[PDB]
């Protein structure tokens, strides 16, 4: 096997800020998500990441991951910012998940602009020769240049663009709280991410 960092996808909570999409539905999904794929491959390591310790879709998601009884060496839930997991963090993890835009643009705050502005230029050179949009609940990988500081940094070779449901009216592809919808979108985005990390490893 390779080494473990190279097996290791950090994300985090797709929808859940700037989206705006209920927690309890989200950390539902998630666990939901990470029990199916673990279910399937092996050799991976998933690992959901927020800033904050008190950050509450880590506490839902802890407590249902011990009900469900995820493999705790192949999920767990880590506070830090995902573009310093190495140098702050202490762990390294090879891929990193992005809470996109549709149109694949740098800023807008949130994780999008952490990862752009830890990436640099080299990362929206590399994204527009994969894809040039998204449709929600869908993901591109990326190859992160060399060059890159997040690279030299922190160890990261590949970002998963992932754009999920929108529940806040101020934002395109606003779900006007059709849960029903949303949370089929959420499940596609995370089984999309997933899938495209599985892809990277094997
Ligand atoms: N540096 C970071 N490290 C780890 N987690 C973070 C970081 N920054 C935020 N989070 C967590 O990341 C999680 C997701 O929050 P969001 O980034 O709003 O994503 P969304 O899918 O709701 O909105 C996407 C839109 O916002 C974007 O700007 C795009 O331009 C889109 O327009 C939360 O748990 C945060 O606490």
């Amino acid at each position: 096997l390779s080494d473990i960092s190279s097996r290791t996808l950090a994300f985090p909570s797709i929808s859940t800020a700037d989206f705006q999409f209920d927690l309890d539905r989200a950390s539902d999904i998630i666990v939901d998500a990470v029990a199916d794929i673990l279910q399937k491959y092996d050799n991976i390591r998933l690992v959901l990441v927020d800033l904050s310790h008190k950050s509450r879709i880590l506490s839902l998601v802890k407590e249902k991951a011990a009900k469900k009884n995820i493999n705790s060496s192949r999920f767990f839930t880590f506070v830090g910012d995902i573009t310093q997991l190495q140098s702050k963090g202490g762990l390294r993890c090879n891929v990193i998940a992005n809470a996109a835009n549709w149109r694949l643009k740098p800023g807008g705050g949130g994780v999008n602009a952490a990862i752009y502005n830890a990436a640099g230029e080299d990362l929206q050179r590399a994204t527009k020769e994969c894809a040039d949009t998204l449709r929600p609940g869908s993901s591109v990988a990326v190859p992160l240049p060399s060059t890159s500081p997040l690279h030299q940094r922190e160890g990261v070779t590949h970002i998963i663009h992932v754009l999920g449901p929108n529940m806040n009216p101020m934002r395109p592809d606003c779900l006007k709280n059709d849960y029903t919808k949303g949370s089929k979108i959420l499940h596609e985005a995370y089984t999309s991410l997933f899938e495209n990390f599985v892809a990277i490893v094997q």
